[PDB]
């Protein structure tokens, strides 16, 4: 596979644009995660990675601390699409 | 402290500057790493972190494979900025 630093840079580049729902831009960059060392990081640490590059648009309703799993974070951010 | 994913963004937000020498680069990034849970990254995965960032001008000669700490990075990047 891609080595891995190829992988960070890839995952950073892109963040969640107005027009791209939670649900495909989680897909998205855990499929990035996905090619990295299996084992090497947590739940919480790629949430870690993976929340400031989620659009403003549901971090306004959403802080990371509220977000223990991918699940929790794509049902409120469901709710949000909604609200 | 900063949690996590402030940390991340921080990291990845700049990249290194040609007139950036490497031992400053490496001394700004590996300080937000420090503020990361201790114990949550090794090494390896520091400089996978960190790799994408440096300028092609030491890329273009050193790749990742070819170093495994952070001493060899900085060991090579100054004599390519001496070569």
């Amino acid at each position: 596979g891609k080595p891995a630093y190829q992988i960070y840079m890839e995952f950073f580049q892109n963040k969640q644009d107005d027009h791209d729902p939670i649900d495909t831009f989680v897909i998205q960059k855990r499929a990035l995660l996905a090619q990295l060392p299996s084992g090497r990081h947590d739940e919480e640490t790629e949430l870690d990675l993976l929340f400031g590059l989620l659009n403003i648009k549901y971090r306004k309703h959403i802080s990371r601390h509220s977000v223990h799993t991918f699940k929790d974070l794509l049902e409120q951010g469901r709710i949000i699409e909604h609200n």
